[PDB]
């Protein structure tokens, strides 16, 4: 317990003795509690362009530790055994041609500058200086500063336990380790145009349905035994690389302090998935990658509920199923940290849960033993929030495309995030939206409309600032001034490996919409009366956004 966190909590106590107090009123029933002390918009533009969506219930929801304080049953003797197995077969197969390494500051601070305020942070030669001060510790044994949360100098403290993180495990994603060439189950790096692609090419795998089941609370649910599995990629590194490494795992992952917020609580627990630490979206792909395969195993008839209980298990029958088969299981899913598809041999993977409510990944809003309900179209298979559409175009080629209910697009579009924003700074995150619909969602017709209104009502020269998404699957080719006609082209046809013939589209008239039932189905107000009085009334509102903007140079798109 505390020989590994207490400096980490005697520094902050020390540091507010302004008010350290024990409340005997905290709700921690399963974290530890040390003490606490006390501390202190809609986005005009798309909202004009979009007006019959004034109305719609999920457009104005979006406008406007229950589940984290719980324990998980320790999985059971065999499913260690199994997951040790599966784990260390998993971790050689990932390093089988990549070798790990450390990261540099030089790197952390190019990636900081091109993505805030930490950029000043990066500036300073001080932060270095303290980061230099808890590596040292770090490399001792010990943290001292290194803690996490749910114009003071304590952010810099914040800041350097993640670049610690980074320059540690940084290489699971600076070396593309979950990239779909390396990990086979993996699709880092793909991007969202791609996703649907990769779908469809599982569903040409024979076998079984194809299952995507959610996890209620991933984070929540990672054991002590998944965090010791995890760790096992200590043993490919270098002497000077696994000491810190094997630092970050046991004072910041196997061990954690944390603050929630009025006042603020200093909590610690052994288990569970940090929040805002670097390596999680990798260490969550690892952990389902071999949760997923230990389902496919029990699936199978490899494990049954005997081997799970057995604290003598032999390795033989599941070294040899992840020799033989193990890269072609791995080969028949789609995992993205707690997201997965997977297409099983058969449909035995349905009811094969022992594993898996064993292991803690209890699937959400479902009888824990009541059978997994699979797809038989790839096309209505849920992954990473959303639908993939198959379309024909009009010279006959094929795109595979992106659906999610359009209140949802639609809803966040409309949102700002932050107060004390210019009209100008509004109109660019909007044209960020637009632009993004143009090249994700083009073949949703209200979204195409709306994404003409908004960049007809604003400054063709303007250049989009802001982020529409923090998705891993955003590679935001939106944020230009581009033609976005060009940039369709490039990202749905020159680039697309799923694309044969190269031949350019010359014209938005060539590019499709989904099928009007299929666009209806998904959200789409088109053959309502109010939609098409806002489509022939569309140019007086932009009118009305020009005005307000002002004299400058705005381009049709209608
Ligand atoms: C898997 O891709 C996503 C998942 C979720 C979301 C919603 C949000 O994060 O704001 C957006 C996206 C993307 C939109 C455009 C390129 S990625
Ligand atoms: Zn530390």
């Amino acid at each position: 317990n505390m020989d590994v966190i207490g400096e980490r909590i005697k520094r902050i106590k020390e540091e507010h003795n302004s008010t350290w107090h024990y409340d005997d009123e905290n709700p921690y029933k399963t974290w530890a509690y040390h003490g606490s002390y006390e501390v202190k918009m809609i986005n005009g533009v798309v909202k004009l362009l979009t007006k019959p969506w004034d109305v719609v219930p999920m457009v104005t929801q979006m406008a406007m530790k229950e589940k984290v304080d719980t324990r998980t049953p320790r999985p059971l003797p065999g499913t260690r055994k199994v997951m040790e197995i599966t784990a260390e077969w998993l971790w050689r197969t990932l390093g089988r041609n990549k070798r790990p390494r450390l990261c540099t500051r030089e790197e952390f601070t190019k990636k900081v500058r091109t993505n805030d305020s930490a950029k000043a942070a990066v500036e300073d030669e001080e932060f270095w200086k303290l980061v230099d001060r808890e590596r040292e510790l770090h490399k001792l044994g010990k943290c001292g500063s290194c803690v996490y949360n749910m114009s003071r100098a304590i952010w810099y403290m914040w800041l350097g336990v993640r670049y610690l993180e980074f320059e540690a495990l940084g290489f699971l994603n600076e070396d593309h380790w979950f990239s779909r060439e390396n990990s086979y189950s993996g699709v880092e790096g793909e991007g969202l145009h791609k996703l649907g692609y990769i779908l469809r090419d599982i569903s040409k795998i024979p076998g079984g349905a194809m299952y995507a089941d959610d996890t209620a609370g991933w984070d929540t649910r990672i054991t002590e035994d998944d965090l010791h599995n995890e760790e096992k990629i200590i043993q490919q590194m270098d002497p000077e690389h696994r000491q810190l490494a094997n630092a970050i795992f046991k004072l910041t992952y196997q061990n954690k302090v944390v603050k929630v917020q009025t006042v603020m609580d200093i909590i610690s627990r052994k288990d569970q998935r940090g929040s805002g630490q670097v390596g999680t979206y990798g260490l969550n792909t690892f952990t389902n990658m071999e949760a997923q395969l230990v389902r496919q195993m029990e699936g199978e008839g490899v494990l049954t509920k005997a081997d799970l209980e057995n604290p003598h298990l032999l390795e033989k029958k599941i070294t040899q199923w992840l020799e033989t088969k193990g890269v072609e299981r791995l080969k028949r899913m789609a995992i993205s940290g707690d997201d997965c598809v997977v297409k099983p041999i058969d449909d035995r993977f349905a009811n094969a849960l022992l594993a898996l409510n064993d292991m803690g990944k209890v699937r959400k809003d479902i009888p824990q033993w009541q059978p997994s309900k699979g797809w038989h179209d790839w096309q209505q298979v849920p992954f990473c929030s959303h639908h993939f559409h198959e379309l024909i175009m009009k010279d006959g080629r094929k795109l595979v495309v992106p659906c999610r209910p359009q209140d949802e697009l639609i809803g966040r579009a409309r949102i700002s995030q932050g107060a004390g924003w210019s009209l100008r700074e509004t109109a660019c995150l909007g044209k960020a939206y637009a632009q993004m619909w143009s090249l994700m969602y083009f073949h949703r017709r209200d979204l195409r409309l709306a994404s003409n209104a908004i960049c007809s009502a604003v400054p063709v020269h303007w250049v989009p600032t802001s982020r529409t998404t923090w998705s891993i699957h955003a590679h935001h080719q939106w944020m230009t001034t581009e033609d976005m006609l060009t940039v369709w082209n490039r990202v749905w046809i020159e680039e697309n490996p799923w694309m044969e013939d190269k031949t350019p589209v010359t014209t938005w008239e060539n590019v499709p919409y989904l099928g009007k039932r299929e666009d209806q189905w998904c959200g789409s107000l088109i053959g309502l009366t109010s939609r098409a009085t806002w489509a022939q009334n569309i140019p007086t509102a932009i009118q009305q956004v020009r005005s307000l903007i002002g004299n400058e140079e705005f381009l049709d798109y209608m």
